[PDB]
């Protein structure tokens, strides 16, 4: 599919555009709306919808629990999306998030200097929509289990079994079942690389970035 192509490729290069810009602002100060999207744009990217996006901009200073090797971050979005995920010292988040917190402040927002508007612009700007973010993400996670498979699984199960597999662990993951869409150009793009005698060799012994990129190498062409 060219479209699907030219998506995953556009933000899979998008993406090293905002960590660019994220190494540029997390070293201006802590107060600057711009450090704050670097901040914020970390934390999105590094998904590893409308609603939760409303409780991270709703997070209090006093649900943010700070540790010497973690941080704990608690939101609730409309009931049902409360979260409370931790972020480890060594992680990239940690020191951007542990400078943007302020403990005298409880009952402020974290991320006081943005808002809807600032975020979703931001991102936009770069080329690419919310969805476009979204569905990447999916993408990502579906390779990411793939190529986990491959090279914890010997022997191998057989490109029909390995991709039902994958999908299996990525609604596992995400929480859902991708849409059929999604699912189908996954497996496709998959299959076809498979045609390939040493795919799932090279694979085995590739890291995870030397495999996105054989992925993208080959849906780029």
């Amino acid at each position: 599919n060219a479209k699907r192509d030219r998506i995953f490729v556009r933000v899979y290069n998008v993406m090293k555009r905002i960590n660019c810009f994220i190494n540029k602002n997390i070293k201006k100060s802590s107060t600057d709306s711009n450090y704050q999207l670097a901040v914020f744009m970390l934390m999105e990217t590094m998904f590893f919808k409308e609603n939760e996006t409303v409780g991270l901009l709703t997070l209090k200073n006093k649900h943010i629990e700070i540790s010497p090797d973690e941080i704990v971050i608690k939101f609730v979005g409309k009931d049902k999306v409360s979260h409370e995920f931790v972020v480890h010292k060594s992680n990239r988040l940690y020191k951007p998030l542990l400078k943007l917190t302020d403990d005298s402040s409880p009952e402020e927002f974290l991320f006081n200097k943005l808002s809807e508007r600032k975020v979703y612009e931001c991102i936009k700007q770069f080329g690419i929509r919310i969805k476009d973010l979204r569905t990447y993400g999916v993408n990502y996670t579906f390779l990411y289990n793939f190529w986990t498979n491959v090279k914890s699984i010997s022997p191998l199960p057989s490109p029909k079994k390995l991709i039902a597999l994958t999908i299996k662990q990525t609604a596992e993951v995400v929480g859902h079942t991708p849409s059929i869409s999604k699912r189908a150009y996954m497996a496709t793009t998959i299959l076809e690389m498979v045609k390939d005698k040493n795919f799932l060799d090279v694979v085995s012994k590739t890291t995870f970035d030397e495999f996105l990129s054989i992925v993208v190498d080959h849906v780029k062409s």
